[PDB]
């Protein structure tokens, strides 16, 4: 398995790829961010593992950063695997109240900090957490950097294939895109879960997909 990588893409905004096996998908490589605020790191979405997360939280410690927060873009292990371990380490962990009520519902441990707004300001001016509406899951969130015009699409983002369906909403996913498509615009990158960066078209082909999903349901 690869080992966890660890990569600037931007002043204050790096990108962390964790890989793990699973049944059916093979080795998958998840992305997600940590952004820097002076002194403090925010993790968007921790590595599969608990020891993966510990990994990318000593990574930014040993650069003299304090790790002030944690945002899960929805509830499946790719986005949660660390929660568990940063609560026992005092590193505060939020999460919609839907991804909270979902975890709980599969017997996960929940963030420790919650929010019902479509819009949260987990930092004033820097980091904007976004529900969409449902799509791969009834929670998933995207993540919004103003400064640097960054959107964390997470598994939400699919241009060439939606993946696992078996929480995905497939009669509300192409709404939700085309929300998403509305508000970020202006979005210079699109970092998702399981493909590569790629510019403001990327949410475009999200709703190709969703469309195109929705279309073989019936
Ligand atoms: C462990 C969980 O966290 C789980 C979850 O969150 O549900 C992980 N997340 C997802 C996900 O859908 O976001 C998956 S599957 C993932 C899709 N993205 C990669 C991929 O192979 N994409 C792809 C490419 C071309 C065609 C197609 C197609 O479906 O036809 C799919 C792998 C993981 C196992
Ligand atoms: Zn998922
Ligand atoms: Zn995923």
């Amino acid at each position: 398995l690869p080992d966890l990588k660890i990569e600037k893409l931007e002043e204050g905004v790096f990108v962390h790829t964790s890989f793990e096996e699973v049944n059916g998908w093979g080795v998958v490589t998840k992305h997600g961010l940590v952004v820097l605020v002076n002194t403090d790191a925010y993790l968007i979405d921790t590595p599969f593992t608990a020891t993966d997360t510990e990994k990318l939280v000593n990574w930014f410690v040993e650069r003299g950063y304090e790790i002030k927060g944690t945002i899960s873009s929805h509830f499946h292990s790719d986005s949660t695997g660390g929660i568990e371990w940063l609560n026992s380490q005092s590193i505060p962990t939020y999460a919609s109240e839907l991804t909270n009520e979902l975890l709980k519902k599969s017997g996960k441990v929940q963030a420790k900090y919650s929010f019902s707004e479509v819009s949260y300001w987990l930092v004033k001016n820097k980091i904007e957490v976004f529900y969409p509406g449902p799509g791969h899951t009834q929670d998933n969130l995207v993540v919004w950097l103003p400064e640097s015009k960054i959107l964390f699409g997470g598994c939400f983002i699919k241009p060439h294939g939606l993946g696992n369906l078996g929480d995905a909403n497939l009669e509300a996913w192409p709404k939700s895109a085309k929300i998403l498509m509305s508000k970020y615009g202006k979005a210079k990158l699109v970092v998702s879960s399981h493909s590569e960066k790629g510019d403001a078209s990327l949410m475009k082909r999200t709703w190709e997909q969703a469309l195109k999903g929705l279309k073989e349901s019936k």
